[PDB]
């Protein structure tokens, strides 16, 4: 019950505690594992509140002191009489690095204390809104040396205030469908790219064209905003042995910062906390790219290529694959635009793993999730036994705004 | 209660009500998942619930249950357990056994041919040089000059455990790996400690970096007893590349029939602990994990050099680069030599039919992702994209301790 993982690539066996602090439940049974699957009152709320002042009071090793029971205390009175509570800043900064630290299905974590955490709870507005995310963006992206942060908007109330942010990152491509067939732009953002059009967008309808905005505050119908093309840095894709690349096109945008999760600390939810890092280069390359529900390019750039798509046995997917993939890190570095390979990455994640289970004891890893989607066994994580189970400040799943907005 | 996965590429939704027959535990509770997790002595007393449950499987696929047939068969099995503390298979229920725990086997990609399992019955075997004939036979059978036929060959079951059959290689064909006193490794890397003990058994090696080992086979509990695979039964393609010609002066080559010796078979709670079983290879098993994994021959470094890739920082991904070169490289040369080979695209989508007719004929597939999911190129696969339930049904292959741990030594 204090369990072990064991790295195949180095014998080398480290020893779990942790999972025995987790709370909420993974899905799985003794009689199945769902290790694979993409998503499965005041009385509740004092012991959640409790339980997060309790890790963060012995964070600061004060556990049991006086300001402790007196936060205690104090916490306790106000969800009495309020029904919910506030977060000290302080817990918040904590709250926060420490859903980022607990998210098992990121392999980007070693950076997690190094989070900027902007307090929006001041926040009333859509337009308000707007002017928060603007100056996330612009701090994020930092002219290409981009810098973790989160920005943190009103929690929730009642679930009819709540503040959500439509869009599923920031910074997106837009998505149409086409009169003959398929789509132009991007794929798995058709039905927002409507619904924004739908809501009054003005579509370019190119390719690469950056979506706007959508707002919504306090539970209001959301409003569109376009964000200042000067804040969005785009890198456009070339490749350093193929002149004909830069022909296909193609470029993308700096900033990954994903919008649409739920924030939970101490029990209370914050539905608009957009967050942003810095890419992994498989990210785009292997996925944006090469999904065959997203921009699938493979065919014309191994046509490109010469490469003989006859057969699926001359690995021609494969040798394109690598090959935008090079592009879009030396695309980035070029630029002198923040960018991780996934060589680096995993390296990385196995050194914070190994300073999880020293300085803490455990870390929560989703092995679906950390193996990167291209050359998986050539990367250490791939040899890398994981133990999942869920703690908390967490980020979790929430459902989309338009099929819940009373609008 | 009924279960649904997602295919995030085509949006197909499939319901699995097959996990209700799952006995087996998976190893995950409801607050921890170990699906990444690589490995996590019987009586009468349990026995015969453990067989009643594999005859009523065996007599509902044949249509027959209730029958007559299945009322005496299980009364049969009855008597002969309380009398005898064990029971004997019939060559019928044996074959659906041993097909039944192929088609189980969670982790396996290939299992769309698990209904063409050719069985060879070696019950009757009480030696090791009867083992080596029955496991000579096998890989010929199995090789048939490069037209790969999948095999499985069983040899009796466990009594007392102390009477066990053994295969004691992990792999029927594999190459010897030698530790030098410089740190260094010839040969293949995974298998040292087992080359050890075949020199220690007296094994003279020739000491080069593809020496197939000699077949190592315990029978009846006794000390196990070397034997040399007939050098002609081993069917060996050299590794070239189709453009580069400086690829076949690597001097690599690799054999063409992969064949596991060292699982258990469990079948209606009889324990088979020799049951070597071959079929043919998945390119990526050879280029990806055999060659380039930097705990076996580790090739990357070589490849990438004779390549002339950028091989300073890792953001160039020569690494990358070289893997899918050799991978072609495989590919390329047992197709050229007309040795059965499946491209780890072809073998995905495969699985992917594969498991859709499960799941519409059978009512589900068990299916572990961290295992089928091909350890290259992984997201431009169909069943990356595919969400899978894992669960433990019987008839089941299952692993045990290596024979060397457990065994007593007569002398
Ligand atoms: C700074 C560099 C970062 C890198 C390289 C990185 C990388 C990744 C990757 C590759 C994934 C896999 C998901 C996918 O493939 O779409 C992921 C998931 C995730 N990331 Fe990180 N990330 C970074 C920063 C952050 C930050 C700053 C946060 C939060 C403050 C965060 C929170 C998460 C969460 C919650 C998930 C899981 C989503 C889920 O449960 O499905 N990441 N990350
Ligand atoms: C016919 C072509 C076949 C192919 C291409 C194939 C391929 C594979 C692959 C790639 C794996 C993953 C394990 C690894 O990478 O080391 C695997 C696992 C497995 N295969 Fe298949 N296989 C085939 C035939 C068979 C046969 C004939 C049997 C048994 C009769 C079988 C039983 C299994 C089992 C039990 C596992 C699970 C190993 C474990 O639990 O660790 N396979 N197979
Ligand atoms: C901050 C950051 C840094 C970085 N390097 N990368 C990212 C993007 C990774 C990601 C994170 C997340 F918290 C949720 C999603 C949504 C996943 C989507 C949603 C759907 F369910 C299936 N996925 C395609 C994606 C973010
Ligand atoms: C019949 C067959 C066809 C095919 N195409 N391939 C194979 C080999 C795959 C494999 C299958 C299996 F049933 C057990 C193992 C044992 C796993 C060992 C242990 C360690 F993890 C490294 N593996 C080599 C490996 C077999
Ligand atoms: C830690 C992890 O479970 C282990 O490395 C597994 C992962 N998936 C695998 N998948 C296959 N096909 N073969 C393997 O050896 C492994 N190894
Ligand atoms: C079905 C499967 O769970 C799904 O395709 C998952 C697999 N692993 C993943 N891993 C990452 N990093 N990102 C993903 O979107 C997915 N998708
Ligand atoms: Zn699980």
């Amino acid at each position: 019950r204090f369990l072990k993982v064991k790295n195949w690539e180095t014998d080398v066996v480290l020893t779990d505690t942790l999972h025995l602090k987790s709370t909420l439940e993974t899905g799985c049974t003794e009689h199945i594992c769902m290790g694979s699957i993409m998503l499965p009152t005041k009385d509740q709320l004092f012991p959640l509140a409790k339980e997060f002042l309790d890790q963060y009071y012995s964070s600061i090793k004060r556990f049991g002191s006086k300001a402790h029971m007196d936060r205690l205390e104090e916490v306790n009175k106000e969800i009495e009489s309020t029904s919910t509570y506030q977060l000290k800043d302080t817990e918040l900064i904590y709250g926060a690095k420490h859903a980022w630290r607990n998210a098992s299905r990121c392999v980007g974590r070693i950076q997690w204390s190094k989070l900027q955490v902007f307090d929006a709870r001041d926040c009333t507005t859509a337009h308000g809104m707007f002017n928060y995310i603007c100056n996330h963006v612009k701090y994020a992206t930092n002219k290409g040396n981009l810098r973790s942060a989160i920005t943190i908007f009103p929690q929730r109330t009642d679930g009819k205030h709540d503040f959500r942010v439509w869009n599923s990152q920031l910074i997106r491509y837009a998505g149409y469908k086409q009169p003959d067939g398929s789509t132009l732009g991007d794929p798995a953002n058709v039905q927002f790219t409507e619904i924004c059009i739908q809501q009054g967008w003005k579509a370019p309808r190119g390719r690469f064209d950056v979506l706007p905005l959508l707002l919504q505050a306090n539970g209001n119908d959301p409003e569109l905003f376009q964000i200042p093309p000067e804040l969005v840095l785009e890198v456009p894709i070339r490749h350093p042995k193929f002149d004909w690349f830069k022909d296909l096109g193609l470029k993308w945008y700096g900033l990954p910062a994903v919008s649409n999760m739920l924030l939970e600390i101490g029990g209370l939810e914050f539905s608009a906390c957009p967050f942003s890092g810095w890419y992994m280069g498989t990210e785009i390359g292997v996925r944006d790219y090469c999904d065959n529900s997203r921009y699938n390019i493979l065919e014309e750039v191994a046509k490109k290529m010469d490469l003989d798509m006859r057969k699926t046995s001359s690995l021609w997917k494969d040798q394109a694959l690598v090959e935008i993939n090079i592009a879009v890190l030396y695309s980035f570095q070029s630029d002198k635009v923040t960018i991780v390979d996934h060589h680096s990455a995993t390296e990385s994640f196995i050194k914070h793993m190994e300073n999880e289970y020293r300085c803490r004891g455990g870390c929560p890893a989703d092995w679906v999730w950390i193996v990167p989607p291209m050359s998986g066994s050539i990367t250490p994580v791939f040899h890398q036994e994981m133990l999942n189970y869920r703690l908390t400040p967490s980020f979790e799943y929430q459902p989309d705004p338009w099929n819940t907005h009373v609008w």
